[PDB]
C-alpha cells in the first residue's frame, strides 16, 4: 500500500529509515507522502504527534505507527531492532486497526464571531497571555464554575497519561470516548471557589470556556501553543473523528501505562 | 403503582412520610414493601443507599426517588416542601427514568473458592484487617502493580462525586459506563512503586486484587463494612445491572455537582 | 511619627487616605513618603505586596500596616469602618511589632557573572520562556534532582498560603525562619524522576537551580514577572532581612487563616 | 562504653548482631542493655523505631545508630559491610552527636481527665474506632476547622519522609523544631469544609483534637496502635525531648531523601 516515514532527523531514526524505505522496496509498497495510507513514525511521542498533525486531514484513510528510537515512545509500539519484522507484517497486510478518541477544540473571536477549530490527540490547554487568568466554565449551557489560576486542560482518553497525568488527572482507557478537564493551580479561598477534582465528559457535552476580563489567551493543541486575541469563547468536546492505529500484536493499554511508569 | 417510602426515623422524615402517604391514598397508589415500582427514600443519601441495598435483587422493576430533608442529599431530587408536588406528578405516571451504573464486587475464598457478590451503588473500598495493606493489581490478568498503602477505592461514576472525591479521583458523569480506582496513602519510595493517579476502566474489564501475605481484609460496600478472612482474590467489574431514577425535571449532573460543591 | 499610604486608587480607596491623611493632621504625624516610618497600605494584598517592594531598601526602619477594602487581604489587619480607631492607636504609639521571614532570589548570569538579588515576601516562581522547563536543583551543592515540567514555587512562610498554597504547598506558621519549594506539573515516569513533595528548607540552606540546555527563564518574584536571558543559576535562601508589622491587638496567624479559608 | 544492639531477628541481622558483639569484645565495650550509651539497630526502620521505644525514658543518655540489612532504612547510616569500620570508629569515640526533634501525644481522658502521654519519632495518628470520625481542631484554644474524614496525622520532621509524605505532606528538614498535620480523606462539599492542606506548626503550638459525637479513637504512635474509649482530648506539641544520632561522616537529610526517593 502507499505508505510514508516521518523521521525525528538524528542519525539514528534518519538510517532506520532510509532502512525501512529499502525493505518496503522488495514488496508492493509505493512511498507515497501526499496520500499514505500508513504512515510510520520514527523517533518519540513528540515526532508521532507531529505525524498526527500532518495528516490530520485524511485520518479516515490512515493507519498510524510508531518506533520509539529513545526511551519513552507512549505510542510506539516497535524498537528499532523489530523494523524489519515490521516492514514484513506490514507488507502483507497482517494487522488490525484501533481507534482511540480524539479532541475538538473551537476558537471563537470577535468581530464577526470567525472561529478555528482543532484536533487534539494528547490534549488543548488554556492560559492568559500574560496577566491574571480567569474564565467561566459552562458545560452544555449550565454556568459551572469561575475558574481562577494558572490554566485548565483538556485531555483525551491517550492523552491521559500526558499533561493531565502531572495535573493529578485519573487516566482512561481509550476505549471510552471522553475528554478530561483538569485544573493548573486553581485558587481556592472563602471567595474564590473551583470544583478542583478533575472532570470527566462524555461524547456530545460541551465545555466552554468564557472570558471575564481579558480576551487574551494562550492556546494549546499537543505541542503547538498559539496567542489568540479577541476570544469570545473556547469550545470543548469529543471529535466524531478518530486516530487509527495498526496493530499486529497484543499490547494492552493498561500494559503500555505499567511499562511506561511502573517498570519495563 | 406499587410504591413504598423509606424515611430516616427522625420526626420531620417520619412526619413527611406519613403525609406523603396520606396524599397517595387519593390515587391509585398501593402501599407495597414487598415489590414495589417506586421506591420513596425521605432522609440523605445514607437514607438512599439503605433503600437500594433493601431493594437490590428487584433493581430492573424499581424506580427510585429521594427526598432530602437536610443540607445534602446528592441522589435527591426533591426538597420537603415539594413533596406534594411529587405525590400528584409521580401518581399521574409523568415522569422518564434515567439509569446509572452499578459496581459489582466479588469475593473468592480459600477452601472451596466460593464466592460473595455484591452491588455498590457508589463504591467498594479495601482495606488490611489490622497490619499493613498489600495486594497486586491484576488488570484483565495482567499484572499491574503490588499496592502498599492504606487501601482502595473503587467507586461508580455517581459514586465519584463520595469517597473518590477525597481521595483525589476524577468527577464521571454518570452516562459513562465505567469504575474509577483509586489509591489511599500509598507508600512510594526507590523500592515501592505505584502508579499514583486514579484509574478509569470501561464495562467488560476486571480489576482482581491478589493478597500477597495476610489474607485477611476489611471490605467496604457503600456503607456496610465486613471482614472476610482467608480471602484468595477480590475482583471488580462494571455491573450489568443498572439503578434506574424517575425523573420529573430536568436536574442535569454536572448542575447537581455545581450545587453540591461550589454553591446553592 | 512619619508615615505615609498607599491606595489602591479606586475611590473608595482615595476617599479612605484622604481621611486618614486629615485624622493624622490632628496629631504630631508627618506625611512623609521619601523616609516613613509607617507605611498604610489600603486595598488588597495586590496594594501591600506593592508597598512592600517600594520600600525594601528601608525595611528595617520601617513598620507596615494593611486595610483592607475588599473581601481578602491576607496582609490585612484592619477594614475601612476601623480606620479611626487605627489613626488614634497608631497616633499614640501603642503597638508592638511582629517580623515575618523574606526570601532572597540571587539571578546569575553569563558574560562576567554578575548577579541581581531580589526579595519576595510571597514567592519567587521559576518558568522557562517558552519551550521545555529543565533545570537541575542543587541543595548545598548537593545535585538532588533533575526538575522536568511547568515550574518551580518558592515561597516564605506568609506565601504559604498563596501561589504556594495551590500548588499542594504546607501553610507554614511565619515564626519559622524557612523556605518552601513545590513544584508544578512535574513530569514523572520510568526515565524522569522528581521528588514531587513540596519541600521545606531552614535558614542557611541554598538551593541553586541550574539550566540544563535552554538558559532563559521567566522569574517572578510577588507580581513582578521578568525575562531573564543568559542564566547560569538561580540561588534560594532565607534573607537576613524582614518585614516589620505594626500590630495593635491580637489576630493570630491560624485564626487568619481559619478567616481566609475556612469562614468569616 | 555501654552499648546494646537490637536486631530484626533473621537470619543476617543475628549473625551481623554476633558478629559486632564479638569485635567490640576488642575494646573497652561493655554490652548493657539496662543503661546502654550507644544503642545500635540491625534491621529496617521498624526495628529502629521499636529500639528508640524500648529506650525513650533514657533518650538523653543514648546515641543511636542504624544498620540497615535490607533495601530501605531512611534512619540507618550504614549497611552491613561496613559493621566492622562502625565498630572502630565506634570504639574510638569519633563521633558528633545530631538531634532531631520529637512529637508529644497527650490522650485525656472522661471520668478523672486522667491523662496517657506518647513520644513519636515519625508521627502520631488517629482514626475512628469505627463509624464516623469527626473532630473538632482546636489550635492555641483557637477553633480552626471540623474535621469529617478518615483520620489525622501528626508528623516530626524525620517523619515528614514516613506517612506524612503519602498523604501529600511536605518534606522538611530535621533542624527545624515543628510538627506537620497532614489530613487523611477529608469531606470537603458546600457544607463540610477543611482547610485540605497541610500545616506546619512551630514549637509551643499546640494541637488539640476535641470529640464531636463518638469518643471511641484509635491512636497509633509509630507502628503502635491502641483503642482509646472515652476520650475527651487528644494534645499536639513539639516534644522537648530530642533522639541523638551518632554520626561519623557526613550524609546530609537532602541526600537520604535523594537516596530513598529519587535513585541510590
Ligand atoms: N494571575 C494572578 C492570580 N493571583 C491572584 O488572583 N492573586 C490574588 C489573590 O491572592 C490572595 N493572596 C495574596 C496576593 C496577592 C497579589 N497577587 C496579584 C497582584 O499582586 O496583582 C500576586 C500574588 O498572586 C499569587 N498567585 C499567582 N498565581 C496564583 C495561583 N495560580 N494561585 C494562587 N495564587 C496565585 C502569588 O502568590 C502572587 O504573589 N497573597 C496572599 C497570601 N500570602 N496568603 C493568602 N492569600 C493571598 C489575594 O488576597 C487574592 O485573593
Ligand atoms: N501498614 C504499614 C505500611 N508501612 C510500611 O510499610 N512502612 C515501612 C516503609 O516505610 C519506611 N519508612 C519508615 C518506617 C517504618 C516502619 N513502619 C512499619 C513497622 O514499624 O513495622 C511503621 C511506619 O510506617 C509508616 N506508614 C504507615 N502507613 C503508611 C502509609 N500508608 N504510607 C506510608 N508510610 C506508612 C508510618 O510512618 C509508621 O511510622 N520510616 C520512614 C521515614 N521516616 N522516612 C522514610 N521512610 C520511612 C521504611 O523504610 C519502609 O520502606
Ligand atoms: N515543556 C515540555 C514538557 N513535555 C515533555 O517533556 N513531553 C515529553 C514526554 O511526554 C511523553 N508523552 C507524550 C508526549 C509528547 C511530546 N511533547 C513534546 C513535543 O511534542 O515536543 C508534547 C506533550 O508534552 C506534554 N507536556 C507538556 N507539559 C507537560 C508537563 N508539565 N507534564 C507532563 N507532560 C507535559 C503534553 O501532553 C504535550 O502534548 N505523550 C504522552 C502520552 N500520551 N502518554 C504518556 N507520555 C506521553 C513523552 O514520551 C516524553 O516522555
Ligand atoms: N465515615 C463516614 C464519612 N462519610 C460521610 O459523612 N458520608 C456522608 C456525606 O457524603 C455525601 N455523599 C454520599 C453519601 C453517603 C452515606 N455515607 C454514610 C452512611 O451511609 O451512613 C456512606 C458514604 O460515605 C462516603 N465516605 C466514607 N468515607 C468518606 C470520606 N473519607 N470522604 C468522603 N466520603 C466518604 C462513601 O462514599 C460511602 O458510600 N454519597 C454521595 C455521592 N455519591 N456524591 C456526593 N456526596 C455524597 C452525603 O450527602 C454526606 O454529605
Amino acid at each position: 500500500m502507499k505508505y510514508m516515514i516521518t523521521s525525528k532527523g538524528d542519525e539514528k531514526s534518519d538510517l532506520l529509515r532510509l532502512n525501512m524505505i529499502a525493505g518496503f522496496g522488495e514488496y508492493d509498497m509505493e512511498y507515497d507522502d501526499v496520500e499514505p495510507e500508513i504512515v510510520i513514525s520514527i523517533g518519540g511521542d513528540g515526532t508521532f504527534l507531529s505525524a498526527f498533525h500532518q495528516y490530520e486531514e485524511r485520518l479516515d484513510e490512515i493507519a498510524f505507527i510508531g518506533i520509539h528510537t529513545g526511551h519513552l515512545g507512549f505510542y510506539a509500539d516497535w524498537r528499532p531492532a523489530e523494523a524489519d519484522k515490521l516492514v514484513k507484517l506490514l507488507a502483507k497486510g497482517e494487522y488490525q486497526k484501533v481507534s482511540y478518541p480524539l479532541l475538538k477544540t473551537t476558537v471563537k473571536y470577535g468581530i464577526g464571531k470567525k472561529e478555528a477549530t482543532y484536533l487534539a490527540l494528547n490534549e488543548s490547554t488554556v492560559k492568559s497571555s500574560g496577566g491574571p487568568f480567569v474564565v467561566d466554565v459552562v458545560i452544555n449551557d449550565i454556568h459551572f464554575e469561575r475558574f481562577r489560576g494558572d490554566g485548565l486542560c483538556m485531555s483525551t482518553p491517550s492523552g491521559t497519561t500526558a499533561y493531565n497525568k502531572s495535573l493529578g488527572g485519573a487516566l482512561m482507557h481509550p476505549s471510552i470516548e471522553a475528554m478530561q478537564l483538569t485544573e493548573m493551580a486553581s485558587i481556592n479561598n472563602r471567595v474564590y471557589r473551583t470544583i478542583g477534582s478533575p472532570l470527566v465528559f462524555p461524547k456530545h457535552h460541551v465545555v466552554s470556556l468564557q472570558p471575564v476580563n481579558d480576551k487574551d489567551f494562550q492556546i494549546s493543541v499537543d505541542h503547538l501553543s498559539i496567542l489568540h486575541r479577541d476570544v469570545q469563547e473556547i469550545r470543548y468536546e469529543v471529535s466524531a473523528k478518530k486516530i487509527h492505529f495498526a496493530r499486529f500484536r497484543s499490547f494492552p493499554f493498561w500494559r503500555r501505562v505499567h511499562d511506561s511508569f511502573i517498570e519495563d
